[PDB]
């Protein structure tokens, strides 16, 4: 039936650090010279290429994600929200099946989210 705000959901995640981060030194690049503003073209590249049908959000989220989970398709399973950060968390719970949040600013970067469940 229609079941929304589950205590488990599923979304991918894709993230673009910037130098003011808890390390700026991301496997993209070794000295992080992009600010968050910066970042922000970046993240609105890939929601961009994404939705239009031009890429994959694992595609990108593989290639284009400062975060370690890049290099696992950057999507995830069914998580807790006390597992993860309070904006991530609001956004993931706020989005329907197969909806993007967009553009999720946290501590270490710029998160995109989307819904995979």
């Amino acid at each position: 039936g229609s079941h929304m705000e589950p205590a488990r959901v599923r979304c991918s995640h894709l993230l673009v650090k910037h130098s003011q981060s808890r390390r700026p030194s991301s496997w993209r690049q070794e000295k992080i010279t992009r600010t968050k503003e910066e970042a922000l073209e970046l993240i609105n590249g890939y929601i961009q290429k994404i939705k239009s049908g031009e890429e994959d959000f694992e595609s990108l989220a593989s290639q284009f994600s400062d975060d370690s989970s890049a290099k696992a398709r950057g999507d995830l399973g069914a998580f807790s929200r006390g597992q993860m950060q309070k904006p991530f968390e609001d956004a993931s719970f706020a989005l329907r099946t197969g909806e993007m949040s967009g553009p999720v600013f946290t501590d270490s970067g710029i998160h995109i989210i989307l819904r995979t469940e």
